[PDB]
């Protein structure tokens, strides 16, 4: 009888040192890889993205976190497994820029459409393309957004919002940055107000300030984002306990959960990496950030309660979830910062494998968006920029580096990364493939039309 | 029927500017794969070896030779894809060290057994550990070590040496540099001294001023490598019109081709990366190397006359290629050199394939030893390092960076990097996967004992 596997064990077998002690597998695939291989349809969809996270940051937060012949129980745990390209397009030109933004490589999965660093939902021409979550609902699926992100951040706006310019996250920016999007010019309006358009049945993430400006158009104008939103029958949630209290997520009840003013909590402290630090100053250790709370649900935990949301619908769903700050701690140099956001999204993959694994419908998928900064270099090196040494799970130093920019940021690179998945449909991600691919892989195991 | 394909084109299908003309698939994998997976032996095997070849690496040589949207023949034509961990060992204290040297890593795919940099066929104590070849030769199987690098440089020497130290290429290096293994101190001898001893079927590539070193002791001591080789039956070939010449290869009349004093030369020529070169210095184009030549065979042409000559022998046969200047162009920081060494061993994993494709019962393999330096950044950077803007076959810039170096050289890296194969047993690539794995693959899929 035909039941698709998670890889269980890919942990180094024994004593890295012995022979063959440091194999991560037991026999052979070939059965195992052939009986994870089915056409038929995907009752649900659940894509986690790490914006940022390559193969670079994947190996380093498994060094750190697990030993370098660990295994990550989500990550890792992904049978079917490729690598994808994820080029913009230079607006001007129509010719490939090789390092996208998050907006552009966000609107190819989610529209099928490439385009220039910055836009949403819009190609080179500016004309809007539906996103894969509007036609979820369209069909009549249930669907999800969730981020540890601002709403209005390019990975989760992607899904709800069309706009000429990531930086029209609300009322004010967009008159100014997207005119032709200003309601009152008679846009569809900023990224927030077009999110609350969109009426995804479960949104969860931080955010919230942005929600505090008015309309300067519409029926709801003079009156806040947040007002309009209960007004316009959103449930709100603004810390955990309550998150939990909600039993339904639906068109009329739709769940709206800002955790945080910007966004949320990472979950390891530690120094920023530094010119010659893993020479001049001593090994870290990152710390669990005590701010992050008791209040807060992590990641993991809003994951769960929106499939537990989204399941209720008999026809199936659609959820992406989002691991936000590994790009936002990675750029910042901050190697804690980092690999804390990767574990982090250990726990969601792993949240979102249990429940595949059961419900025998569910296509599971898990990327990033571009490539990063980081690079694992050996602990005596002298580098250009900021580098760090850390203790790892091993009990060894490993030295982290970031070079690629001597401004404040450090750049996303553009090298093609791992994608991976699991269920109906899972080996149109094997091999080469590019990320607009993800997107008709999306609708096609959906059947969406 | 059962014919198992290569994924014939992962070409952008379209107008990489229009809605879905940037997929890179035209319909439902899953059949193709299923299509892939068998568990039969492996009459043949063929390691296609890219120093330093990490994703980076490859997604930077299409960019500027394929086009982002464009497809290599053969280095992406692999249909079963994975990402595999290549640490290395701390001698001293057994514990992982992160970043692998080429000598290492090579003995990990090679016997199975993790080991210190610097290490070539033996563990962290330093006892030898057979290679993947001598058990091939052992069991009956013609055998093949075809690179462009020195033949005494770790990829290759790997195969048939086993010395504490990858720097005893010869009789004097070894008399002072691993004194245990020197000759005259009763060991098996220098790399070049125990090349000679393994005697593989064909042996191809750079590497002649070490076999013009006397031996110091044994049975030809007094006397050349160069003089023992054919003394011992080697027939010698220097060009490539006198490599054509050869139709025989086996242990009587056993194959030594040796095409340059050091290594062979690089395919394309250009200047290295410089600080601020994306903004201070012009867009550079790519020259070829006029002194390549008509009589140094290219790393196609070697592979092919290897296959050719390995293939009459009835039991199969172990080949093992090696494209060898990437990793020496990258830590070099020169983006055409880099470029050209990957498109170079596109031609040879597109014979190989040719070749496996119609036999029928090999297993072609492809990836590297580990990571590297080179990322792709945004033309606008402004970097720490070293960095060169290149004019890509999109006729739109590319910018290269290596920033983790002060010194000289640009240092290796440790992210896990793309695995990928085709033919018999190939699933045992997919997904996360340690390099020692590679060596167990390979063992079984060859039935060796
Ligand atoms: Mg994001
Ligand atoms: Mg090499
Ligand atoms: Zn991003
Ligand atoms: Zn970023
Ligand atoms: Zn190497
Ligand atoms: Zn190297």
């Amino acid at each position: 009888t035909p039941e698709m596997p998670v890889l269980e064990n890919r942990a180094a077998q024994g004593d890295i040192t012995a022979p063959g002690g440091a194999r991560r597998l037991t026999g052979d695939q070939t059965a195992a890889l052939r009986d994870s291989l089915s056409d038929k349809p995907a009752k649900n969809i659940i894509l986690l993205i790490g914006d940022g996270m390559g193969d670079s940051e994947i190996t380093a937060a498994r060094n750190y976190a697990e030993g370098a012949g660990g295994f990550f129980k989500g990550i890792d745990a992904l049978p079917l497994t490729g690598q994808y390209t994820h080029y913009a397009l230079n607006k001007k030109t129509g010719k490939p820029d090789y390092v996208t933004d998050s907006a552009a490589s966000a609107t190819a999965w989610s529209t099928g459409v490439k385009t220039y660093n910055g836009a949403l939902g819009v190609d080179i021409h500016e004309k809007d393309h539906p996103t894969i979550l509007e036609m979820a609902k369209a069909a009549g699926l249930a669907t999800g957004n969730v981020s540890t992100a601002e709403l209005q951040d390019a990975t989760p706006a992607a899904l709800v919002a069309h706009v000429t310019s990531r930086k029209c996250y609300g009322p004010s920016a967009t008159s100014e940055k997207c005119p032709g999007n200003a309601l009152e010019k008679g846009g569809k309006g900023s990224i927030t107000e077009q999110l609350l358009n969109a009426r995804a049945d479960v949104t969860l993430g931080g955010g919230a300030k942005t929600f505090a400006e008015t309309a300067t158009a519409g029926e709801w104008q003079g009156k806040t984002l947040r007002e309009q939103a209960q007004a316009r029958g959103y449930q709100l949630v603004s810390d955990a306990a309550s998150l939990n209290s909600v039993t339904e997520a639906n068109q009329q009840k739709p769940l709206l959960g800002l955790f945080a003013d910007g966004n949320m909590p990472v979950r390891w402290l530690g120094p920023k990496a530094t010119y010659h630090g893993n020479i001049d100053k001593p090994a870290v250790t990152c710390t669990p950030n005590p701010q992050r709370n008791d209040s807060v649900p992590t990641l993991a935990q809003m994951t769960d309660k929106a499939i537990e949301l989204l399941s209720k619908n008999e026809k199936g769903f659609f959820l992406q979830v989002e691991g936000a700050s590994i790009d936002k701690q990675d750029q910042a140099a901050n190697p804690c910062g980092q690999i804390g956001e990767t574990v982090d999204l250990d726990e969601a993959v792993q949240r979102a494998l249990e429940f595949a694994k059961k419900e025998g419908n569910t296509l599971v998928i898990v990327t990033a968006d571009h490539a990063h900064a980081s690079q694992i270099v050996a602990p005596d090196t002298k580098a250009p920029g900021l580098t760090q040494a850390l203790n790892t799970k091993d009990g060894a130093v490993m030295v982290m580096s970031y070079g690629n920019s001597e401004e404040d940021s450090q750049e996303h690179t553009g090298s093609q990364l791992r994608i991976a998945a699991y269920g109906p449909h899972a080996a149109n991600v094997v091999g080469l493939t590019d990320q607009t691919d993800l997107f008709y892989t999306m609708k096609a195991a959906l059947g969406l039309k």
